[PDB]
């Protein structure tokens, strides 16, 4: 039917003349996974192209598009859009190459693909786990410049669609929108680009329950030593060192759960402040015991004031620190 | 034999006319693995197709189907069914492409494949480990719409078969059934879909033995401190902090075994309630010791009632909590 | 030399007539690895085929087989045997496709391959680590039924060979033998199958040394508390709780080493019985202390009998449990 | 247009004559990851080639370069540069082979590629985590020697470009520069090589906070035992052993975080010196207790001098060690 | 130039006659990694072949070898050497197939490849970590027997070269040499083989520092209990159980670092002997306390001799065990 053998398809339509417009339509299917260590995300989507080529015109009276088996792609001219800043990608081939080709009698062509793309996304972990991340996906032509191929969205803001089943266990996805920008390369010239933007928000309940509660509980447990009688040395001494050991074990367990190795985080600040409080509580009893021993030795030849002042100083200081910490990071 | 070279197979049979019916028969072989972190399952199955094409008719007197070496698939028209919402898939090729082709003299064609499909499945972990999960697999044509290709099960409910060796170590599989639905796409039209549904149930003995028994044992061990004489401070004090440390180690060990990071679970509720009970038991002795010291100091210038009331309050409260917890989640 | 271009190889020899016998010879090279979580094993083997085809006859006077470069496989008819219940497989291609083809002047053909096959194998872990496992590998034709292709071993029991270097670090391999069975499919008919069977036995020294010795040592250490004077409360109390903590740490460490998550095992029974013994030993001293305190309070207004009876009850009970456990599982 | 079918492209231009100059231009896109265990890095870059071939000349009046669909690469002569000391590499093929081809009327050809390369890099971990690492990437022709192909940078130092988004979470990248060297092979001759060099610096805050602070805190906690009265044996004895246990747990936790298994590191020196200090502190109290017991036994038939001297010796020794350690490694 | 189309290359040179000699030259580039669990190593090397074929002769006056683009390999006869006992292998294809072809006017042909080979190697872990391992790589023809193809090293011992950058972080590589052997197969005949041998030695400092030092330190710490006064029961009792717990934690940490699961090792012997010593030290104090209590009870109605004898017995026994252990394993 088509006069494929009568023309050479190694050259774009309108070779040597003005640029050929190409439209893009995208439908996002699902998001597979997000890796924070490698800073990338995986997305599966449908890609569509629109253009006109008079060399594919065939005589017909129905004036309706006809579907071909997709094996003609290797013989006709096809746009070569590629994903920028991508690490790995492939096209599904079960049970065959997922390629759709529709040609109208007047020469309008529709081309579709189903691809999986992995792209990088820089993340900021300063406000972890309260941080908010933004990522984007870029589409650009490889060989043809702006003077030979024009790339634009088919229907503007209506060219992007999202499946209702898109969801993530640890993140909340919202605010899908599209924008365009012009890029420049030193050795080749100017190219057009297409962007797909979205915003990710992290759930806070799990991190709070797993991290902040044990530290506060351990601090309150360490606060108990201020009320036991100072004469019970074999009871006062082991409590502080056991609290230190338990805090060390908690810190060791928390670190192995989530690897970041980037910079300081608010969770580390909280944990180290709690550790410093525990250390000061441990030193306080040693100071009290030394003073009591010196006083008894001097007397030889009532509750101590240090404990009474500590019982007021420590809780107020911890409350002030909590208020400052939850006001700085909101 | 077949007049392959005398016809063009780039167009479907009955091109430009009514839709061509296609039948589907599926036999499930085995299930490989199920991942809860990525929410997907792997399945190996046999796929079969039925259709009629007069272009493949050959003269014969036996009126019986004949088998070909499968190399004719690349030359004749073949349906292009694909699996929806799939992450990765492939066709086995050992020692060759597992493709079967049978053509009857009147033009009836049988086509078979052996594929492995990985598909996503959303899971709810609110009732873990008592939760029950349901998953499904979807089959749909890619290029041809409803007006060009009709997809239906060959024998209705009898078109699905399961191997007797299908089993899972951690899950129980039951209730295989099939259903059909019609789907719509904005930019292409309507398509038919086929569904394969099954239900998964989780075994409870392992989780119970590994999680609930140690917590109850630790709570009962912490309950021992209510009977030791209050004068044995170097014996009463270390017991509570050691119980707290042991509970913390148990919680740390349990968390690393199964990662979910989705939302609150009943196991977390049980563990944190046990931790709160241990913390209250620790604080009770400190309160008793402070009251006893104050009483002795006042007297200077019998079993305490707090222990007697605690010996009754704590076990009854824990029994009530256990009854409520096992009645809410059944 | 061969008249390949003068014949059509899309049809089997003797098309439309009786079945064509095919012989199979197998030589096992090595076993790569065995996974208990996924229940599969990896094997590398040589596969050979024997059949006769008069279309490949060439005139010769030496009456000896000649070797070809293997590129003729894509042009001539080749059997399409596939491995049943396999997960993944491939053919080595370094530095080229490992294919051997030998054709005798009278038309006898030899075909060889070198493949790696991963196949599933159900395992029973009830008697772990004393369990014994059996696995098998299946070979079957895909497209041709029994009425078109007959599959049998070339020399019966002598058709299987094993390399002398086959060994496993954790398993003992023995009793290689072959057997045949006939299989049926509802939608296609009957097919022949070939089986390769072997038996695996697990080494016991490592598991014994790593698991059973620490539990017995901890039980014997907990038994020490029965001889210390009851008046040393700050020495008797911490010992039991420290033993409980050590046993909990040991149980946590053992579980992370080997994941099964299938059902109860004998190791779990042993560990939980040891834990129950430790718990009872802990409760015994609390009961003794309460009774002694009550007796002293009554007296105010010699070794206790409980310890004397426990010193006899506990070791005898543990010995009886050990005898029962090692008699049930042999 | 091009007279591809009129010439044989199995031979290089100017076959049998002088060498054909080839220019190279490289633009680095991003760095994916760096592995210290396997000592390799991953890089994604654009590769460009420049050469002249009169066989591709076509008549034109615009005197401007024209772009082809890239399918002509398989038919024309193309340089075969390969990356030396590479482990794995591939060319992206989504949605098609990322190949650009531009031919001017006079025969000048531009060829571009987009590849991902993994290359080895030896690292020195003696000064970890203060170490500084240097890596390089090598490009060399495979088949053609120096007498047949000349390789050089197109514009010298200006032939290398770097993207502004290149960054690493754990490393700082700086000082990109290029250099050339001549290599020799015994069995083939001489070849030219191209180098891309960069320097990596490691961030120190995370390692300091995670490693050095706990050790100093534990040493200072162990220093507390010098001030408690010597008569409190049940308080002095457990403190040292608990400090030893906590230090052992810290060392165990630190080792599992970062695997090197190469040689001694400064962190190990610091940790073992701290452990030795803790061990000496433990032994000091035992010596003091033995001397006090002997003195009391002799007397039967004031603060001890050992503690007074230790209170001065230990902090000064630790400060001296810290100064020496931070002066040796700067 | 070459008369490729005038000859059939499906048959080896000298078909039906004497064997055709083939030379092999190998240059090792680097070793990637060594896995002890799977018992295999990865190697990257250059492979070269030498043979003569009069069918490739071309008229020339320079009498010098000419280089071709490597695309002629698919059309001419090429040897099919394969690696025996290999698990996986591939040929690098960036930016193209790394194949070199040189043909002299008289018909001498040079063929080169760049491959990565993974091969198994049985290891003995009885003397770990003092063990020494030896591995080898095997090269053999697949289809052609000895009567059709002769395989030998081109220059004997000088046919093997090693890069100066070959190194391993955990192993020392030395003594590269080559040898040949003749192999036999029951169903095909005799074949020649080529071997590449090397020896690996393990570094001892890391294992010593990480394993043997903590055990000796813990034993010496447990030895402290022999000097404290027997009347300090709340100080003597916790020390032994805490030492046992610390030793158990150390053993748990060491095991998770290196998995072998093969047989008993010397490190396990050392650790279990240390554990037995600690257990005996724990039991000694219990025996002493029981004897002292019985003596006091008898008296009612000086240092004990057991401690005095233990202070001599234990260190001498440990020194004797150390001498025996370091003399048996040298
Ligand atoms: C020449 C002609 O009739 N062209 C028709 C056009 O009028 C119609 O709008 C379109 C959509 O159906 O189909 C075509
Ligand atoms: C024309 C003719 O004889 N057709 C036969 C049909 O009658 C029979 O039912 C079928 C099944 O064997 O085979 C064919
Ligand atoms: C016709 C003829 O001579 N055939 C021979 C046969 O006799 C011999 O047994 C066989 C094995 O060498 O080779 C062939
Ligand atoms: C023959 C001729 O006109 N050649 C032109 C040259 O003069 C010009 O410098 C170049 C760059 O545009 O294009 C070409
Ligand atoms: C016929 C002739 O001249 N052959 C020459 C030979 O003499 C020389 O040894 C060799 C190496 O250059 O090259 C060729
Ligand atoms: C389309 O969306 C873009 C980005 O979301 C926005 O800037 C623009 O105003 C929108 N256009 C209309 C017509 O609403
Ligand atoms: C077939 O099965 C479906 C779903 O299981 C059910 O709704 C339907 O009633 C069944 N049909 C018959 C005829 O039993
Ligand atoms: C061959 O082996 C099978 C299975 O091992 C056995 O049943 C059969 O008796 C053997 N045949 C002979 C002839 O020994
Ligand atoms: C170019 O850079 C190299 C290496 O960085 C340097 O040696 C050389 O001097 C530079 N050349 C010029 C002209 O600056
Ligand atoms: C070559 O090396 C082999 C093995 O290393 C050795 O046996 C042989 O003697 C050597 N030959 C010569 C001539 O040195
Ligand atoms: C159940 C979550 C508790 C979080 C407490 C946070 C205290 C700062
Ligand atoms: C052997 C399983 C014991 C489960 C106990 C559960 C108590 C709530
Ligand atoms: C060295 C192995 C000891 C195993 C002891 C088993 C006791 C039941
Ligand atoms: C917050 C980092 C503290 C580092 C202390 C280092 C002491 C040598
Ligand atoms: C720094 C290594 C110490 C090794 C001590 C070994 C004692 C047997
Ligand atoms: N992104 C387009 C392009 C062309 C090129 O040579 N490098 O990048
Ligand atoms: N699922 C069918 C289809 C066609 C298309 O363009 N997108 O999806
Ligand atoms: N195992 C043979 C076969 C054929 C088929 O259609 N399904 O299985
Ligand atoms: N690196 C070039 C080359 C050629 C060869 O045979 N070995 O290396
Ligand atoms: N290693 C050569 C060979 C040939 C065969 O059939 N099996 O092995
Ligand atoms: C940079 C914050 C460090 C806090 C140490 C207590
Ligand atoms: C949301 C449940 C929290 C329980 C804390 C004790
Ligand atoms: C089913 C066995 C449980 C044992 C608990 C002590
Ligand atoms: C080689 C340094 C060892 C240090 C041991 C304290
Ligand atoms: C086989 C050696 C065992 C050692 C147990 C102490």
């Amino acid at each position: 039917l088509l006069r494929i053998d009568d023309h050479d398809f190694s050259m774009r339509p309108g070779f040597g003349g003005p640029a050929i417009p190409v439209g893009v339509d995208v439908q996002v299917e699902s998001l597979d996974s997000i890796s924070e260590v490698d800073m990338d995300f995986t997305m599966t989507l449908y890609l569509r192209h629109y253009w006109k080529d008079e060399r594919l015109s065939f005589p017909s009276t129905n004036n309706l598009s006809m579907t071909f088996d997709g094996r003609l792609v290797k013989k006709i001219w096809v746009p070569d859009m590629f994903f920028v800043h991508s690490k790995r990608s492939f096209i599904h081939d079960t049970t065959t190459d997922n390629v759709m080709l529709r040609v109208q009698p007047d020469g309008k062509v529709l081309y579709s693909l189903r691809v999986t793309v992995t792209a990088m996304c820089n993340m900021d972990f300063s406000r972890f786990p309260l941080d908010t991340q933004t990522c984007s996906l870029e589409i650009e032509s490889y060989a043809y410049t702006e003077d030979d191929l024009m790339l634009y969205w088919k229907k503007g803001n209506d060219s992007l669609k999202t499946d209702e089943r898109i969801s993530l266990s640890q993140f909340l996805i919202q605010e899908f929108h599209t924008t365009t920008k012009l890029a420049f390369y030193s050795s080749t010239g100017w190219y057009n680009r297409l962007y797909i933007n979205f915003t990710l928000r992290r759930h806070i309940f799990f991190f709070l329950l797993q991290t902040y509660f044990p530290a506060t509980l351990m601090v309150m447990l360490s606060w108990v030593s201020f009320w036991i009688d100072r004469r019970a040395v074999p009871a006062r001494v082991p409590l502080g060192i056991t609290t230190v050991l338990t805090m060390s074990t908690i810190i060791t367990g928390v670190n192995a759960s989530m690897p970041r190795v980037s910079y300081i985080k608010a969770v580390d600040i909280y944990l180290w402040v709690s550790f410093v409080f525990v250390f000061l509580s441990v030193l306080e009893y040693a100071a009290v015991n030394y003073l009591t021993t010196v006083q008894e030795r001097k007397e030889q030849k009532d509750t101590h004031a240090i404990d009474k002042y500590s019982r007021i100083i420590f809780p107020a200081a911890y409350i002030l620190f909590n208020l400052i910490y939850w006001s700085i990071f909101s």
